[PDB]
């Protein structure tokens, strides 16, 4: 599924991501924009053989099981395929664990490089939320 901006903002809110770990909703929408272009089916292979999955490009190195990342963990206790669904529940639950791991949203390199310290509220501007 390719979400619209406000559509995704709304979905994130309903699943309790807004202000989660102190990160306002615009931060999450901005991260999703640059991670996946709002496409729940987005996959990208990493140099090291891990893969990033879904709207927030969650990595198989730590967070999900894809059967082809040796030595990896599955801290969200989910198949990585779950992170590609139209329904974002699994992605949001896993992202809550990630953002709680010590690094905050710096766990998403695209957030640090393209959202941190910008007008992130712009991503939710205009939206009925
Ligand atoms: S946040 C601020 C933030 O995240 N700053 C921080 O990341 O600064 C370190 C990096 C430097 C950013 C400098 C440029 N900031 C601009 C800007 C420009 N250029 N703008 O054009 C703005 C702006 C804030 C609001 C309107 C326009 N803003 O903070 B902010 B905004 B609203 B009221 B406004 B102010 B307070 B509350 B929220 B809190 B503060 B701003
Ligand atoms: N951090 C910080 C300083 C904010 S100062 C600006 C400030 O305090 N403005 C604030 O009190 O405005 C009240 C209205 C807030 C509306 C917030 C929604 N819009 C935002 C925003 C947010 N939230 N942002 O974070 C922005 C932004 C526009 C551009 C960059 C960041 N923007 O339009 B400002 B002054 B110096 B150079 B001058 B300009 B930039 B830098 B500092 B920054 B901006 B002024
Ligand atoms: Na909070
Ligand atoms: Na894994």
């Amino acid at each position: 599924k390719v979400f619209g901006r406000c559509e995704l903002a709304a979905a994130m809110k309903r699943h309790g991501l807004d202000n989660y770990r102190g990160y306002s909703l615009g931060n999450w929408v901005c991260a999703a924009k640059f991670e996946s272009n709002f496409n729940t089916q987005a996959t990208n292979r990493n140099t090291d053989g891990s893969t990033d999955y879904g709207i927030l490009q969650i990595n198989s190195r730590w967070w999900c099981n894809d059967g082809r990342t040796p030595g990896s963990r599955n801290l969200c206790n989910i198949p990585c395929s779950a992170l590609l669904s139209s329904d974002i529940t699994a992605s949001v639950n896993c992202a809550k664990k990630i953002v709680s791991d010590g690094n905050g949203m710096n766990a998403w390199v695209a957030w640090r490089n393209r959202c941190k310290g910008t007008d992130v509220q712009a991503w939710i501007r205009g939206c009925r939320l």
